[PDB]
This record gives C-alpha cells, structure tokens and sequence, in this order.
C-alpha cells in the first residue's frame, strides 16, 4: 500500500507517480493550506463557539489549531 498525502489524483500539490507531495508543496488539504501551501500567520481559519478567541494558522502547518 501507498500512504498518500492527497485524496485524489487530480490534486495538484501531489506527484501523480507517487502520490505524494511534490516538490514545492507543503501541503495538499487542511484549513491552513492554500495552493499546496501553508497559509500565512494569523490567519483566521476557524470560528470559535462562544466567545471565545477564533483560531488563527500558525503559518507552519495546515492544521487549524485550538486557541490555548
């Protein structure tokens, strides 16, 4: 089996012949990636519940994280 970082072939952020990211991509999916990237610091990529902070990218990753 292959553990591939996109869903499907047709994502660009991957190697068609690999499967996995290509050269240049960060990332393939995620709240935080844009166009096989992450996307810039404090970007606000979740809506908190409540009042509560809302979620802001890292610019390091392509998860949305959890205000602590």
């Amino acid at each position: 089996g292959e553990e591939c970082d996109c869903g499907s072939p047709s994502n660009p952020c991957c190697d068609a012949a690999t499967c996995k990211l290509r050269p240049g991509a960060q990332c393939a999916d995620g709240l935080c990636c844009d166009q096989c990237r992450f996307k810039k610091k404090r970007t606000i990529c979740r809506i908190a519940r409540g009042d509560f902070p809302d979620d802001r990218c890292t610019g390091q990753s392509a998860d949305c994280p959890r205000w602590n």
